[PDB]
């Protein structure tokens, strides 16, 4: 398309020359912890000079050097300043201190899809389709840019003010023309080729689309157990049991998305994304009106004024420590 060609040129310019050091800590007021992760936490901040709320992600340089995840961390930031899609959380600023790595993202007050799916129980198939349509389109954009996302799950999906999805957590995202090999992602969502330690491609993302749709519509993942090892055993056999309330259409899309044989899975066939887009479970979806956000969202989060954290959890509020000494400069010089 003309747009996918435009998406390539804008991605590439930014990917070739990253925005670096576009803000600093003392321009932001610290308010509350919105989430924590492997290398830090995401905190609601308020821009002092504009008054805008942002979600500032803080990763401690020392812990990512120590857990060896420096290339993935650099990958996350470089992909984020270089992408631009309506269903992606926008990275507004980036900088580093002595101890940390900061990414301030737009505040998406509706919180994680996870909360809402657990609170509502299961989403109706229109509601699930509404969300899945956004991901299919997001994944078409990211795969065109030769980016594999690699961590689709409802915790990494935020619901905005309009009830539209905003994808976050690009910590495992990667620029891959072809196959890649890292044991990345989340157990319930890992495609059989990741589990079987193969050189996998963009189709792991499409398998994880099948885990999300089944989970959004059943209210629970297709492959669950207590041990990771037992979840894995279920995924490589890949025999899915569907809920009776699932339509025939839904069961058919999910059998083709949750196809263990990678060369037979939707999104990875010769017709590509069109086998999903043209599936009868998406027969009533106007793909451009989803993109243009002209479809009435089936759920709009109860939003107040900006800075309401109602839709996120309470975490222990720790001190944001920035050392006198500059730790891990060399490792993180491209950041
Ligand atoms: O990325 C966001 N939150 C994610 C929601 N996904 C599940 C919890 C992880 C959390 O991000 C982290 O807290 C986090 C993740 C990894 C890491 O290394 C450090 C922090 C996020 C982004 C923008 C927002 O407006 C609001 C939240």
């Amino acid at each position: 398309k003309e747009f996918l060609a435009k998406a390539k040129e804008d991605f590439l310019k930014k990917w070739e020359t990253p925005s670096q050091n576009t803000a600093q800590l003392d321009q932001f007021d610290r308010i509350k912890t919105l989430g924590t992760g492997s290398f830090g936490r995401v905190m609601l901040v308020k821009h002092k000079e504009s008054g805008n709320h942002y979600a500032m992600k803080i990763l401690d340089k020392q812990k990512v050097v120590k857990l060896k995840q420096i290339e993935h961390t650099l990958n996350e930031k470089r992909i984020l300043q270089a992408v631009n899609f309506p269903f992606l959380v926008k990275l507004e600023f980036s900088f580093k201190d002595n101890s940390n790595l900061y990414m301030v993202m737009e505040y998406v007050a509706g919180g994680e899809m996870f909360s809402h799916l657990r609170r509502i129980g299961r989403f109706s198939e229109p509601h699930a389709r509404f969300y899945a349509a956004q991901i299919v389109l997001t994944f078409e954009y990211l795969h065109s840019l030769d980016l594999i996302y690699r961590d689709l799950k409802p915790e990494n999906l935020l619901i905005d003010q309009q009830g539209y999805i905003q994808v976050t957590d690009f910590g495992f995202a990667k620029r891959v023309k072809g196959r890649t090999w890292t044991l990345c992602g989340t157990p319930e969502y890992l495609a059989p080729e990741i589990i079987l330690s193969k050189g996998y491609n963009k189709a792991v993302d499409w398998w994880a689309l099948g885990v999300l749709i089944y989970e959004m519509a059943a209210g629970y993942p297709p492959f669950f157990a207590d041990q990771p090892i037992q979840i894995y055993e279920k995924i490589v056999s890949g025999k899915v049991r569907f809920p009776s309330h699932f339509s025939s259409d839904l069961k058919d899309l999910l059998r083709n998305l949750l196809q263990v044989d990678l060369t037979k899975r939707f999104g990875n066939l010769k017709n590509g994304v069109n086998d999903i887009k043209n599936h009868k479970w998406f027969a009533t979806t106007d793909w451009i009106a989803i993109y243009q956000r002209k479809v009435e969202a089936p759920f709009i989060p109860k939003f107040k004024g900006p800075g309401d954290t109602s839709n996120f959890d309470d975490y222990e509020e720790e001190e944001i420590r920035v050392s006198i000494n500059e730790k891990c400069g060399k490792e993180f010089t491209e950041f």
